[PDB]
Formats: C-alpha cells, sequence, structure tokens
C-alpha cells in the first residue's frame, strides 16, 4: 500500500554540469529483495542501490527520476535539470505557498568563485552580497512571485544567470 519518495540531495532541482548530485529513494524492504528498482525517464536504468549517486552530472542526467522497492509501489516524478553557463539561480522548487520558506542560492561552476553577488526580482535589487552568500526568504509573500536571477563577479567576467519564475500560492 505506502508508496516511495525520491528525495535530492542537495535540494536543488536545477544543477549545473559537473555538479554532484545523489537521488535518495525512501521505501521499505524484506530480508529476501533488498534491491531498488530506479527509472530515468520511462526506462530502468543499472543502479540497484538505495541512493542514485551521479559524481560529475551531464545534461543526459536531466529528466525525470522514479523509484520502486518490492514493498513499495512506483514513486512519483522528480525533475532534475542540468544547465551550462557560469551562474545558476537554484530553489527546491519554483511553487511555493504563502508564508513558506523560499531558500535561493546563486551557484557558480565547479572550482569558480563568486564576488559582488546580486539577487533580482522583477529586474529590481532584493539584496547584495559582496561575498558568495544565499538567500533566505523566511516567510514568502504574495509580492514575492515573479522573475528571479543572480548577478556576480567571476573574477573579472560579469556574469548573470538565467531568469527562474517563482509562483506564489495562497492555498
Amino acid at each position: 500500500l505506502p508508496k516511495a519518495v525520491v528525495f535530492l540531495e542537495p535540494q536543488w532541482y536545477s544543477v549545473l554540469e559537473k555538479d554532484s548530485v545523489t537521488l535518495k529513494c525512501q521505501g521499505a524492504y524484506s530480508p529476501e529483495d533488498n534491491s531498488t528498482q530506479w527509472f530515468h525517464n520511462e526506462s530502468l536504468i543499472s543502479s540497484q542501490a538505495s541512493s542514485y549517486f551521479i559524481d560529475a552530472a551531464t545534461v543526459n542526467d536531466s529528466g525525470e527520476y522514479r523509484c520502486q522497492t518490492n514493498l513499495s509501489t512506483l514513486s512519483d516524478p522528480v525533475q532534475l535539470e542540468v544547465h551550462i553557463g557560469w551562474l545558476l539561480l537554484q530553489a527546491p522548487r519554483w511553487v511555493f505557498k504563502e508564508e513558506d520558506p523560499i531558500h535561493l542560492r546563486c551557484h557558480s561552476w565547479k572550482n569558480t568563485a563568486l564576488h559582488k553577488v546580486t539577487y533580482l526580482q522583477n529586474g529590481k535589487d532584493r539584496k547584495y552580497f559582496h561575498h558568495n552568500s544565499d538567500f533566505h526568504i523566511p516567510k514568502a509573500t504574495l509580492k514575492d512571485s515573479g522573475s528571479y536571477f543572480c548577478r556576480g563577479l567571476v573574477g573579472s567576467k560579469n556574469v548573470s544567470s538565467e531568469t527562474v519564475n517563482i509562483t506564489i500560492t495562497q492555498g
């Protein structure tokens, strides 16, 4: 009767190439069959462990991920997106409820450092940071809906991220 769940570790749905992602399956097992079945898009993959680890993500790792065990039925789809760029604005989801926490992160490419970071909403500055820190909105309002992106300096390069559209619902 219980359904399995796929968790992303770290919580970000959108990753950049070369990033590490661990997809966890939460299900029930019986001593006879200890394996886990993983599904990429609609196709069965080779991983039989509790957690599927992607050491260095490629564009081919994008898509829907599902999992099931012998005692847990097929899980709901979990989407993973892989981008190529100097910067990326990450969030746990793109749809939030009102009074819900929003954790945004301005993530730069592997082995690169970022400074003079600016988080923007609808073309306007929300928060500036001299050094790379995350952007936290503990309680989301209806004023928090819109187009977000982050801009910063990777050494000398003035680079901006692609747009993420955040939707805020009431119920």
